[PDB]
């Protein structure tokens, strides 16, 4: 059994050595070893794992919509002693004595427009067509998600780096054996092999995670010399009323009751943040 | 960045290894990883810690060259275009390439024509290198890892070796790193993820009997007498065949040069021989 822990937040990501801006047109997504045998080490209905999977799904949806190829790695059910090699010494039979647990988790189910690679080693590049698939498609950035952060995910990151591919480790779309091990993997990549980011940093229009983030969505929509206070009417500050239709439609994805009326009757940063907050 | 000495790991600092591959000299090779003036001079002149590190590597290379174990050096090239160096420029800046005078292996580990020097392009010794092939053709599937920096190049090489079906033996007191924590983490990583972690002394032939009890244990199986001698008993009276003293003196002459057949034979007792080994 593995025990759930608090997933890393923005402040838990150490400052990255490199600066690479995310380029959608140059990127691909990796969903690393998210098979049943591996997520079943947290047991049934683990909220930390449900959070991780939900984050990976968000990223995958964005990717598919934006023509960013999505790759999975899957460890094969049958592995001969010659092929498995030293992994038998390190982990024993692994998934090979639970072959029925080889499928990708239900909520991350591949379709035919994704690519599923047979995974033989920690690095998704080893004994696979991954490097050549990426170079041929003109993709030099790899978004990395899945389990387990410090082992296969971190190894693939370093390997990518060595192969001239820019890794983007996604802090809260990973899980590990332990929090310390998870956080070490982020410190390692941040300092030795690439970018470490939060899921929301790759998404083009995520819901405000803070009232500070909300101000950041609203402020460029106003015509003014002075910024408004949080309890100021936004329409007084140049907000086109029609913008609230798009805001409500975006924010309905979290709270099914938020419409134009709910926003319009009290158009303030204070009132809207209060609406987005409710559990 | 720059670097200060720290307390090198001892036997008790080594975390329990998952695997127990016995070292096999006939199947092994030695990697001396990136031990160039540039990297070592970050510790400053006459660093007592780095002097110990270099001394253990030197002891390992002497043992290897004497016992037909191939010795490999990885050395990063002076000449590195932006295309070849790639993302390492982003990560590290120019690295050694701005230092023509600091390119050679440290004086005390000077390679000879009977060793192999590999151009080191990436963290892993195996990348853009003939290392794996060189090893397979020589029937060598064990790789002794020594040098700098432990958690970066040496740890990646170990993991890459493991993935390429080569058994890494990370040498705890024959590595150095940016910090003690990163050094120790690399030991834990290999120990649970990729191979064996050992002390220099574990790979070298057994040293001169560390105790008189250790001496007695060497000797008792060479005796025929039903009963055990006192430390002052004549050992030839006890069934020791005198010829045995030749093989004993030769082994002890490696520490104390004066010990020959005459010196032992004139007084063949455990007491007297221990007095010789204890000076
Ligand atoms: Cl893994
Ligand atoms: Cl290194
Ligand atoms: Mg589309
Ligand atoms: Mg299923
Ligand atoms: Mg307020
Ligand atoms: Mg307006
Ligand atoms: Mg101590
Ligand atoms: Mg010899
Ligand atoms: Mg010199
Ligand atoms: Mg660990």
């Amino acid at each position: 059994k593995l025990q759930a822990y608090a997933l890393p937040e923005s402040h838990d990501i150490p400052q990255n050595k490199v600066d690479w801006a995310f380029e959608p047109q140059r990127a691909a997504l990796l969903i690393h070893d998210m098979q049943d045998y591996f997520v079943s080490f947290w047991g049934e209905n683990c909220p930390m794992m449900e959070q991780v999977i939900a984050n990976i799904a968000a990223l995958r949806d964005y990717c598919k919509q934006h023509n960013i190829p999505v790759y999975y790695t899957a460890q094969p059910k049958e592995q001969s002693d010659e092929d498995r090699a030293l992994l038998n010494d390190m982990w024993g039979p692994g998934l090979t004595r639970s072959p029925e647990q080889q499928k990708v988790v239900d909520r991350l189910t591949p379709d035919a427009d994704d690519t599923v690679l047979v995974k033989w080693r920690y690095s998704a590049f080893h004994r696979s067509p991954l490097e050549q698939m990426l170079k041929e498609s003109g993709r030099n950035q790899l978004i990395i998600t899945g389990v387990y952060a410090h082992i296969g995910c971190m190894t693939t990151a370093t390997d990518a780096f060595m192969r001239d591919i820019k890794p983007f480790m996604v802090a809260d779309a990973l899980a590990d054996f332990s929090r310390d091990e998870h956080l070490m993997s982020l410190k390692y990549v941040a300092g030795r092999s690439g970018r470490v980011v939060m899921t929301e940093e790759l998404l083009p229009a995520p819901i405000p995670a803070s009232k500070a983030a909300l101000r950041e969505v609203i402020l460029p929509l106003l015509d003014e010399s002075d910024e408004p206070f949080d309890d100021d009417n936004l329409i007084d500050y140049g907000l086109d009323s029609v913008r609230m239709m798009a805001l409500a439609a975006r924010w309905r994805k979290v709270h099914g009751d938020i419409d134009f009326v709910m926003l319009a009757k009290n158009p303030t940063i204070d009132a809207w943040w209060k609406l987005l907050s409710r559990e």
